[PDB]
């Protein structure tokens, strides 16, 4: 009963950038997952103790938006929510926030997840409010100035993941497979609708009728390595060139020389997209689940943070996968099934190299450069995806969950499956 259990969880198909989700506000997103995981836990919404919600492109979605998920999914204005900033981790940090309020012993089920709309998030002027007075100004795209942009050495994500190219020596023709065999592991997720179950349809209006969003609009079908070998770099590589400095918090193992060291190899086709979307998640303690006889999904055995370089943040769940199977008392062999969040294949090649990945464990369903990253929900997302295939596997018994977060660090989940 000290225990800590996800009893249900869900989640909305994901946009294109610009597309079907594009007119429904992050805070909609995340009331319709909200109330749909619920729903499926069985548990009244005035029985939650306490919503956590992360969502980290927040510029003029107005006051909290975890309190307007919360309300506008039916919870009680006597529940307070507030929202979780940690980058792209924001929505699996809310998970372990929630998870250190239930042991604390301040609650015993927590709402946890989150929601994001890229399309929607807006430009900025810095200058208006005290006056620009002469030369021509800037409008701020907040998507990649908080979303997307390193705040110390002032280049993209995609200029963290050519470091890691660099530092780890990894070429462009193996980001290209991974890229390409995530594709494909989609489709052929999508041609037998296994995401059916943790999808939960979004209403959008299409001219005068509101119709179901309820497939992955991203995923592109027919993608081979070979395809999208002749795309050109859509990042500078790091201004150290072919030799980053770096501040190293781990040692790395998985370091090789690759010939194509100090070019563009990141592109469009092994990078993820940008994306809206939303996933909730219903965290309960031990003495929750039996005092309303809930049926839980599964046991949370362990979790973790780590912290590493900007410069190379896309490592960051080395260390945090590292510290949640300690936590759970477990090795990478004990996990059967694992979520690694597709940030770009160089850094997803970088952390599998360092954890030993059985690559056929990993993603089964294709991840986040086929089905997209609305960035403030992947860290929810992706433990949506992870409980909802170990229930489909009778064998996959242990999940692990990681996801790396711009500014250098990452977080883990462990999870034990419930029967």
């Amino acid at each position: 009963m000290k225990d800590l259990y996800v009893v249900n969880c869900c989640r909305t198909a994901i946009g294109s950038f610009g597309g079907s989700l594009k007119n429904t506000p992050a805070a909609e997103m995340g009331a319709v997952v909200v109330k749909e995981a619920l729903k499926r836990a069985n548990v009244a919404p005035e029985n939650v103790d306490e919503l956590m919600f992360g969502c980290i492109l927040t510029s003029a979605q107005g006051q909290n938006v975890a309190r307007q998920v919360s309300i506008k999914a039916g919870i009680p204005y006597s529940v307070p929510a507030y929202t979780v900033g940690m980058v792209c981790g924001s929505g699996m940090k809310s998970v372990i926030e929630g998870a250190r309020s239930i042991l604390a012993g301040d609650s015993d089920i927590v709402v946890c997840g989150g929601t994001e709309n890229m399309s929607a998030a807006p430009f900025a002027s810095m200058d208006a409010r005290w006056g620009a007075r002469m030369g021509d100004k800037k409008l701020v795209d907040t998507m990649i100035k908080d979303g997307l942009w390193d705040a110390y050495n002032n280049y993209h994500m995609g200029t963290t993941a050519e470091n890691i190219n660099d530092i780890w020596g990894i070429t462009r023709r193996e980001q290209d497979e991974f890229a390409a065999a995530s594709q494909q592991k989609t489709e052929a997720a999508q041609a037998a609708g296994r995401f059916d179950d943790e999808i939960v349809p979004v209403m959008i209006k299409v001219k005068k009728e509101m119709v179901p969003f309820a497939k992955d609009e991203y995923p592109k079908a027919g993608v081979t390595a070979d395809s999208i070998a002749k795309l050109k770099g859509a990042f500078p590589v790091g201004p150290e060139s072919p030799n980053p400095v770096v501040v190293n918090t781990f040692e790395p193992t998985g370091c090789q020389d690759a010939p194509d060291k100090g070019t563009q190899r990141v592109t469009a086709a092994n990078a993820s997209g940008i994306n809206d979307g939303a996933a909730a998640i219903v965290l309960a303690s031990g003495e929750a689940v039996a005092k309303y006889g809930l049926k839980p999904m599964a046991k949370l055995i362990g979790w973790g943070q780590g912290g590493v370089d900007p410069k190379i943040m896309g490592v960051g769940p080395v260390v945090a996968s590292r510290n949640a199977m300690k936590k759970a008392g477990v090795t990478i062999d004990d996990i059967d099934l694992i979520e690694a969040n597709e940030a770009f294949a160089a850094q997803s090649i970088a952390v599998a190299r360092e954890l030993h990945f059985d690559m056929s464990k990993v993603n089964v369903n294709g991840g986040a450069i086929a089905l997209g990253h609305p960035v403030g929900a992947s860290g929810a997302r992706i433990i949506v995806t992870l409980l909802h295939e170990m229930q489909k596997r009778p064998e996959a018994k242990k999940g692990l969950a990681t996801l790396c977060i711009g500014g250098g660090m990452g977080t883990a989940v462990v999870f034990e499956k419930c029967l």
